RNA sequence: UUUUUUUU
């Protein structure tokens, strides 16, 4: 009954985690969070109960209303425990709701701090000891490489360099994002004659393992795939096994989502292909990637009279010369600050390569939304685009769903396949014989569609999909600077002859969880290495996206003031606006909010209720000013804030709820390459320690400031952001303009925080 | 760090 970390034993201090049955105290000791919070965050556990002798007795904390038991959701209204959402928005006194977890530790009346005397039971413990102890419990419940080179002799040395780095990341991801009760199962038989288990971050097809250990039956394990998801029941279709399923058992089952390292697996396969598949890549590109010296090549290619496409953007001379130069090179690097038309230029290039060679082109980006964006532009130019989406996201809403391979299969299909599709939709099921027949026909149809496409669009990793068992001679990777080198390698090692890489090293880099891998240089993109090796990139420096006032800070802070404006204040102003900008003629403002951050539902992210609230007020205000939902974008660094802002407006939106769902809400990272007329930036971070996490990255702020065309509102807490040098420069820049404000939207005042 | 990627 003592804290499994340090040994504190006070009945008023310890908390039981219901999952593993271990006890933890509520003290911050060698840990940024209290020990109980630290355990929940790392282990992904949610449910806790107080000590019997505590001031509240043996009680499992749960919501009075719906009865959920995730502490990261729980708060109290005065007392009554209620979920953050939806229970705390529904109308005792909702407006005074406060979370049980405050400043990364439970409230004192839920779990006290130890007296000095009680603290004596606490053994000296380092952060290291605590960290390794959690890692150890992953398996057992117990107690307390050649460096990246400038030049590679050959592909095998290349592989032995990046390979172990990939594995490090993979192992750390698995240990970090793996998942984890008392499940009641109802059994049935699927038409295909497989066993179905129904019970109780998920998608149909996901592999799971179901197992039982207890006093009703010998140990049993079973693997299967998700075939139905909560509208309230989940349904897992089990694989055929030698040992029959215990269909007579109902309770005491455990289920576990199986971690897939698919992304890392495909990076390794690309590395191996590069070393081993002789048709995987051209000679020029091969040695280029190796870091060798190669004589520059030109393609014998007929140029068009005009590079710009009618009824679309008219390229400036730099963009035009760029497309002219690229059409004849095996390798091209397009570089430039935000909004310089890198993507429009790329779309033009793809368009022209298509007409000249009439040959399939592979188009990629690290993120899904960047892929969609580019696919849309290409479709607008009248190209036959096929968007290959991950199996995981086939049910995800998209702006280019009509281009998705799976939707193309359904549409414009006939005969036996048409029958099997209608049958599967109306019945919801297929027999064994019809399933094998269905799979054969779909593959045949998929191949035929992919083969006749002018362009195939997918994420870099998605390029490693098995459906793409064919050669792609020309590859364009947009936002390539967001990808690690092996990730970029995936689409390039498919018989590539001509490659175009677009990027900006001042915008977001790849996410490397493992610090040793990042230290070893896994953060360096292919785009960057090729440049540091002497490859001269085409540079674009005239920006066409945003009002000149919005480009000022980013230009001076990240691009040595080299970023020019191609559009004017008059081109980026709204003659009839009545939106309460602080200063006439300047469409930006930093609205200081003095809320505090909260830990999100999955225990690993953040949200900010006050910032979310004022976000709804900004949007509603814009609505009143006649600004349309499609013209507004909300970006935030944290997935926790993204989820909350979305749900919150669906409950508290002043106007028609349907208006608010059409307002895009995304993460900063996810939104790179995209733009909106109006942007709301929610910074989220606000705590006593003035810690701001990965907001320290200049490249994340850069992206956050460069999404808007007409207007930008920044919501944030200066008290904590100001400790950071970069953010301090931003606040000061806004203060100098008269745009740093506080108070209520309808009566904004100059911010009073003291900036030095 | 908490963000991108991904499932017969
Ligand atoms: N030559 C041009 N004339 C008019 N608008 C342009 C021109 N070049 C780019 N734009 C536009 O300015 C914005 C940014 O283009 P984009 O390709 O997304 O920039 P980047 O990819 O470098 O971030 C878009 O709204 C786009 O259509
Ligand atoms: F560089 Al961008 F949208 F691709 F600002
Ligand atoms: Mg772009
Ligand atoms: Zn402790
Ligand atoms: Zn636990
Ligand atoms: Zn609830």
């Amino acid at each position: 009954n003592s804290c499994a970390y340090c040994g504190i034993d006070s009945a008023k201090c310890v908390i039981k985690c219901n999952s593993c049955k271990k006890w933890f105290c509520n003290t911050k000791n060698g840990t940024s969070s209290s020990h109980i919070v630290n355990h929940l965050v790392l282990s992904h556990h949610n449910v806790v109960s107080l000590h019997p002798d505590s001031d509240l007795g043996d009680t499992v904390l749960e919501c009075y209303n719906c009865g959920r038991k995730n502490v990261f959701l729980l708060g109290f209204v005065s007392v009554v425990l209620l979920c953050r959402i939806p229970c705390a928005q529904t109308k005792w006194d909702t407006d005074q709701w406060q979370p049980l977890i405050e400043d990364r530790q439970l409230l004192s009346w839920v779990a006290e701090q130890p007296t000095e005397e009680e603290k004596l039971k606490a053994r000296l413990i380092t952060p290291s000891q605590i960290s390794k102890l959690e890692a150890k419990w992953r398996s057992n419940k117990d107690a307390t490489i050649p460096p990246l080179l400038l030049r590679y002799q050959d592909a095998y040395e290349y592989q032995r360099s990046y390979g172990p780095l990939i594995k490090l990341e993979a192992d750390y991801d698995k240990q970090l994002k793996e998942s984890q009760e008392h499940i009641s199962v109802s059994w049935s038989l699927a038409l295909n004659n497989r066993h179905l288990a129904s019970f109780t971050k998920v998608a149909i097809g996901d592999e799971m393992i179901l197992w039982y250990s207890g006093m009703q039956h010998p140990d049993w394990e079973g693997r299967g795939y998700i075939v139905r998801l909560p509208n309230d029941t989940f349904t897992l279709e089990l694989k055929p096994s030698k040992t029959p399923p215990p269909t007579h058992l109902t309770t005491g089952f455990t289920a576990e989502f199986i971690w897939k390292g698919t992304s890392y697996d495909r990076m390794q396969d690309a590395l191996k292909k590069f070393a081993i598949d002789k048709k995987s890549i051209s000679g020029y590109l091969y040695y280029k990637i190796l870091g060798h010296q190669v004589v520059d090549i030109s393609f014998d290619v007929p140029l068009p009279k005009e590079f710009s496409i009618p009824n679309f953007a008219q390229l400036n001379s730099s963009q035009s010369n760029a497309v002219s130069h690229v059409l004849q090179r095996p390798l091209s690097l397009i570089q430039g600050p935000p909004g310089t038309g890198k993507t429009v230029t790329s779309a033009t290039i793809v368009y022209h390569l298509s007409k000249i060679h009439k040959d399939r082109i592979l188009v990629c980006a690290p993120s899904n939304v960047a892929v969609d964006h580019l696919a849309a532009k290409l479709r607008d130019l009248g190209l036959k685009v096929v968007r290959l989406t991950a199996k995981s996201r086939e049910d995800v809403e998209s702006s280019v769903s009509n281009l998705a391979l799976h939707n193309l299969v359904g549409r414009g299909a006939k005969g036996e396949l048409k029958n099997l599709l209608k049958l599967k939709d109306e019945v919801g099921e297929l027999s064994a014989s019809d399933t094998k027949r269905f799979v054969k026909l779909v593959r045949k149809t998929e191949a035929e569609i992919l083969n006749k496409a002018d362009v195939v669009c997918c994420t870099c990793v998605g390029a490693g999909d098995k459906r793409l068992d064919t050669k792609f001679r020309t590859v364009l990777i947009d936002e390539s600077t967001q990808a690690s080198e092996p990730e970029c390698l995936i689409p390039i090692v498919k018989g590539a002859k001509q490659v175009i890489l677009v990027g900006d090293h001042q915008q977001l880099g790849p996410v490397i969880l493992e610090r040793k891998a990042a230290d070893a240089g896994l953060k360096q993109s292919l785009f960057e290495r090729l440049i540091s090796l002497g490859h001269v990139p085409i540079r674009l420096e005239v920006q066409y996206r945003m009002n000149p006032y919005l480009s000022e800070f980013p230009s001076n802070m990240f691009y040595e003031g080299s970023l020019q404006n191609g559009v004017t204040i008059e081109q980026r102003t709204v003659p009839n606006s009545k939106f309460p900008w602080p200063i006439r003629g300047i469409p930006m403002m930093f609205w200081a909010n003095y809320g505090r951050e909260e830990i999100s539902a999955n225990g690993t992210s953040f949200l900010n209720r006050i910032e979310a609230m004022n976000c709804e007020r900004i949007i509603t205000k814009l609505f009143r000013d006649g600004v349309k939902p499609e013209q507004i974008g909300v970006i935030t660094p944290y997935e926790g804030q993204r989820a909350y802002i979305l749900q919150y407006m669906q409950m508290n939106g002043s106007l028609d709820k349907d208006l608010y769902i059409k307002v895009e809400v995304a993460s900063v990272d996810a939104f790179q390459g995209r733009e909106k007329d109006y942007i709301i930036l929610s910074c989220v971070r606000a705590n006593e320690q003035q810690a701001i996490g990965f907001l320290r990255d200049p490249r994340r702020l850069n992206v956050g400031l460069t999404r808007a065309k007409y207007g930008l509102v920044i919501l944030g807490n200066p008290r904590s952001l100001a400790r950071n040098t970069l953010w301090n420069h931003l606040l000061i820049h806004f203060r100098e303009k008269g745009c740093l404000v506080e108070g209520t939207l309808d009566n904004l005042q100059l911010c009073t925080v003291q900036l030095v």
